């Protein structure tokens, strides 16, 4: 028994954080192979952070201009590019610590761990959700850019998200590692927000079985409801959207509680509709939806 | 900015982790040196779980008897013994990847990460904190026995908490790696409760201060108050009495927020007796116990 917020296991990505430095500037980089994965604001000074071009920075630079730190070893600059918004620093080792990995491009509602780092140390270990919004409520200071969220799969790491900025708003964007950010975020200091925030409705539903599971049932109703007529009460409250994939990607754990699906949405109606009174789902006073389906069933199995 | 429960990086301890095997027992043992540490109840059975003695089942067994796995590897027992609650089994292999470590008896209030584990593969972090009533709210499945609680302190692991057993509540109980039960639960299949359980005052103070540096300070009131007067709110609530050494240790945040403690005592007489009118600090409903002071230093600087 018991449910948490729990993140993969860091070491395999631990091994492959090291420093990038340029003057005044030092941030994270993920070392795969013979490749060092950066933010490219890495070149940029406060003097053209408002409006940056890249290609023009990158040119004033040549392979001898970056400090490659990993521990307290060096590495050695032979070929340096720019894929969208990241450098791609090529040196002479590859990495030993090299995990079996791919680069994917995450969807909004999907889940992955972030290793916050500091000066190429990995300093902490939390789960993140990409929001619908295409931003990320995590916990990154100041030098946390180039830091890494993953999921693992068998023995194989799954980079999704490097970091590279704060919005105004105190939330956070960033990349996969093909260089492109997620939602509409620009690497410059300029005036951009996020948008509405909605909550991912197959989520919220994951954690309310997962609550079942644990013990947790007071919220379940005798009613029962339609997709269309609790949607029409999703749209009011700014929620996601339920469509019939979200329904059959939870039947895994309809047929472990015996509960079908739109049973648990009713259940989900009141609640919207009703609050919760002062009561409290697996220690938590308000909906939680940054637990996939998924999630929830690999800590409930 | 940002903030959320974070754990330390498990790869220290991913490494250390291995199989223990006894007939149709397996649980997860910690390899340290030439040592595996893991809860004895591994060599009781379903027929001797309602009061076990444990010195006369160990005769029972000789060094061959045990299954010691690290990944598709076998290590071969040349010594065991049963220190308090947990079996020291010598093998003839010292672990390679051994980090500089100590065993350390954790105090109530105090947090360390859970490597959760699973036949001896670590399966998820995340971070706990040792209740006054000497429980820990965990996520812990069957097989999850052995899964060690740790802190890292430099380049140290401070191993704190084995896990051995889940409490009729759904709360967790388990060792020091002397083998000593935190609290007076006791490695048997019998009715044990967990007494009141209290809330951790200075951890909840830490919490708003970290709220407050955020940017979350509506809470703030222009009161203030005696540690006298706040500590007979506090046992009222069910909380942990406020010392001066609860005082003088939120000095760091004080000294950040040009805040007295005092001041920030009168807002929380305030929020427990007003409760929170469905407002929300750090997305957090309600008041939230689970870091200490250092904690949210750490993660604030
Ligand atoms: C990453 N290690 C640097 C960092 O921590 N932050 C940051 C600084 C500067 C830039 C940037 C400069 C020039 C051109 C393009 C980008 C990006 C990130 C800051 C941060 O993001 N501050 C915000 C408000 C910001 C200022 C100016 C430009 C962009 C963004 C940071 C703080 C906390 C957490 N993560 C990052
Ligand atoms: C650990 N891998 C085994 C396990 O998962 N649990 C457990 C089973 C049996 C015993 C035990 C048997 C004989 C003598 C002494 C102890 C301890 C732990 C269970 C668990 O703790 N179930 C509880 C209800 C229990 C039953 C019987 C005796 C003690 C405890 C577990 C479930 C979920 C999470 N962690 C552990």
């Amino acid at each position: 028994s018991g449910f948490r917020k729990m993140a993969f296991p860091s070491g395999k990505v631990e091994g492959c954080m090291v420093q990038v430095t340029c003057g005044t500037t030092t941030l994270n980089g993920l070392w795969l192979d013979d490749v060092v994965y950066c933010p490219r604001h890495v070149i940029c000074t406060s003097e053209d952070m408002l409006n940056p071009n890249y290609e023009d920075l990158l040119i004033r630079k040549s392979n001898h201009n970056f400090l490659v730190q990993a521990g307290n070893v060096q590495l050695r600059v032979i070929g340096h590019s720019m894929q969208n918004c990241v450098l791609k620093l090529k040196v002479d080792t590859a990495n030993p610590k090299t995990p079996k990995y791919k680069f994917v491009r995450i969807q909004p509602g999907q889940t992955f761990s972030v290793l916050a780092c500091y000066n190429g140390s990995p300093s902490g270990v939390y789960q993140c959700a990409m929001r619908p919004n295409f931003t990320i409520k995590g916990s990154f200071l100041n030098g946390s850019c180039g830091s890494v969220g993953f999921n693992i799969d068998y023995d194989c790491v799954s980079f999704c998200y490097m970091h590279h900025m704060e919005l105004p708003t105190g939330v956070h964007a960033g990349t996969d590692l093909e260089g492109n950010f997620y939602g509409p975020f620009v690497d410059r200091q300029t005036a951009q927000a996020a948008g509405t925030d909605t909550t991912i409705t197959v989520n919220v539903l994951a954690w309310l079985y997962a609550a079942v599971i644990n013990g947790d049932r007071w919220f379940l109703n005798r009613f029962t409801t339609t997709l269309n007529d609790f949607n029409l009460v999703a749209m009011k409250y700014n929620y996601e959207p339920l469509t019939q994939d979200h329904v059959d990607i939870l039947g895994p754990l309809s047929a472990q509680t015996g509960i079908a699906v739109l049973d648990m949405c009713a259940s989900l109606k009141e609640l919207l509709q009703n609050g919760m009174n002062g009561r409290t789902i697996l220690g938590s006073a308000l909906l939680e939806d940054e637990f996939t389906p998924f999630d929830v069933v690999r800590q409930c199995s």
